């Protein structure tokens, strides 16, 4: 019987670890690559909490059974907060010390209890991720509320005993690229004590190098023997130099936002499959994926059902950019695991970049 | 090693027949429903020659390797001949004896290239759908050009020995809803003889009462050792009456149109899963099929998909259409073969429109 949440690193290599979270519903290979469940193999997927708590709202679907049942994955699910939903998506917002109010409430404890009534494996703190830029004073004040609202999550979830006995709850390090507030947030995380940790406040407008300029300071504050999530990264080249920067989770909604909108990624970087230069190409949309789609149908022939408005040239294409993640954290872990990772980032950056 | 193609019935009830034709690139089960192949089991599949004469061109298809190859599927397909299509959906149309021009120009003898170039394994005559209502005068007319127009894609087809020796080639009969147009259109396609015989200028707007009657007319006067193909047509109740009245083929966008528009097919009856009703509903979209989609997903489910705007909401829909369309077909073969289709209309009637 498996416990409730362990992780273990197999194998190092630099900064990257690979290696498995154990919980009760499965195994979760690291570093690992968690689709949004609603896209169409993965080890954990992610539930929207946003989505779900005004349609059909999480009452009504605990009623329902919960999020594993409703879906029909028996395996494990991540949800968010909701509240850096709510602050991309909501038309109005008014933010306080008890939570936040939108056109509905979440606070730390109303969102710890919605991700209860979804039944999700792993459960995210309740943060607040600080616009970018920030100035120093407004990425502490910011820092300083989430790790209050940490406390206030933790506390939350070990007061429902399902939860407490059967989940995982992580804690979110903000601090905006400030080392010293990184710091002060990775201290507090750990003085409350999370099973895993995630880097929040990025992937919102900084761009790569600075991105991995913090990850570069800020992995390395959090607890080694816990995994590290890095919130809404990214492209294939962001997750790889963020393994390269010890992060062993990722979820993005790119796979399946581009594969409704043309964009399908390969070794030789992502094409645009509405391109005519596609409408006569009879090679799969990538000349070594193993997926399915790849295996039977050619770039021509996606291209045509896209260009026609066909709902099954956008579904090939989704198939095959998820399918690709997988492939790429695939393609990592053996690649830690093997000693050869170093190698396996230069090799895929000179070819996802040269564009062949 | 299969013929050509021959047609073997194996079993009768009044009307009714089922059996089985033989082509080169497979066996096809009738009564057999063929759906559209861009849809997403059946024996047979449509190609779009309308479609596809503009995007990418039928000299590029034939480039790409025929359309067999183009969309991964080695057994029968069926193309129609353009015109239907080029009526309906083109911008403006230039009728004459020669053929129709539009903005391309389709005759008889370019409607049969283009299918060869497709690669198809029954091609449909170039022929005129007459519009309903139509006079007397104004279908004897447009039946009689269908008839000289039947005259030279029989021409055409047999001038191409690819053609010829691997392909079929049926003809339409027209003549709107009269006796005796039906009757010299009849006359004249088994004069020219054919592998098989259509029923055009149906589902034109005349509703179900008068297609059956025209059908209960028309199907008895073309010859009983062919496959009668009823073309466009249609909802699951039309297609019972239809077998009951001796057609053996169907095509029809409706499974694969409902599917993209929050309708689903089931044994009593169509339903909208976006309506709020289906929001707590755990059945499968119906509780007798055996599709993949109602083996693990719920309406209520289904019903959120649709309604957060996600392809796998529709896509699901689909597979659910065709597979109902194609567990109709086998109940209907079954039924036939085993002295019940009687039975089996009156029972599918009864369930079906008490909306259950
Ligand atoms: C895209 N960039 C980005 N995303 C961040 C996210 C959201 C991660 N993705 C959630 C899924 C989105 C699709 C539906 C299901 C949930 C962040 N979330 C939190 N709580 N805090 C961040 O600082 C935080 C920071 C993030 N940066
Ligand atoms: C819907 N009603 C209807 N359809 C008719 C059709 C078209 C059948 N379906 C073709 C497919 C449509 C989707 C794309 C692939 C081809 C008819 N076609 C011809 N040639 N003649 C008819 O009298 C004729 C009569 C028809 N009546
Ligand atoms: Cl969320
Ligand atoms: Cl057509
Ligand atoms: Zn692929
Ligand atoms: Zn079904």
């Amino acid at each position: 019987d498996r416990p409730r949440f362990s992780f273990s690193i197999a194998a190092r290599e630099g900064k990257a670890r690979t290696g498995t979270i154990e919980m009760k519903r499965g195994v979760i290979r690291t570093p690992a690559f968690m689709p949004v469940g609603t896209a169409a193999g993965a080890d954990i997927i992610l539930g929207n909490t946003y989505h779900l708590m005004l349609r059909p709202g999480a009452e009504r679907i605990a009623k329902l059974g919960g999020l594993h049942s409703f879906m029909g994955w028996d395996r494990p699910i991540l949800t968010d907060s909701g509240g850096y939903q709510v602050m991309s998506l909501s038309s109005l917002t008014k933010q306080s010390e008890e939570g936040v109010t939108f056109k509905h409430m979440l606070s730390p404890e109303r969102s710890i209890e919605i991700q209860h009534l979804l039944g999700s494996d792993i459960v995210m703190a309740f943060d607040e991720c600080t616009p970018y830029p920030a100035t120093p004073s407004r990425a502490a004040s910011s820092m300083e509320r989430s790790m209050r609202w940490a406390k206030r999550s933790r506390d939350a979830f070990d007061s429902r005993k399902e939860q407490a006995e059967n989940a995982a709850l992580f804690g979110i390090q903000q601090g905006s690229v400030f080392e010293n507030l990184r710091q002060q947030s990775a201290d507090a995380l750990a003085e409350i004590g999370f099973d895993g940790y995630a880097v929040g406040g990025l992937a919102v407008g900084e761009g790569q190098d600075e991105m991995f300029r913090v990850l570069d300071f800020s992995v390395p504050m959090l607890p080694d023997d816990k995994p590290h999530y890095l919130m809404g990264v990214g492209k294939p080249d962001d997750i790889v130099g963020a393994v390269e920067r010890g992060i062993d989770m990722f979820d993005c909604v790119l796979p399946t936002r581009s594969g409704r909108n043309g964009q399908a990624f390969t070794w030789d970087g992502p094409i645009n499959i509405r391109n005519a230069r596609f409408s006569e190409d009879l090679k799969p949309l990538d000349s070594e994926c193993h997926c399915a789609v790849c295996q039977k149908w050619s770039r021509a022939y996606i291209h045509h059902l896209i260009r026609a408005g066909e709902i099954l040239g956008a579904m090939l294409m989704t198939e095959h950019n998820i399918a690709f993640y997988q492939q790429l954290m695939q393609k990592i872990r053996d690649s830690i695991s093997e000693g050869r990772f170093s190698q396996f980032a230069q090799d895929f950056r000179a070819r996802y970049f040269a564009r062949n």
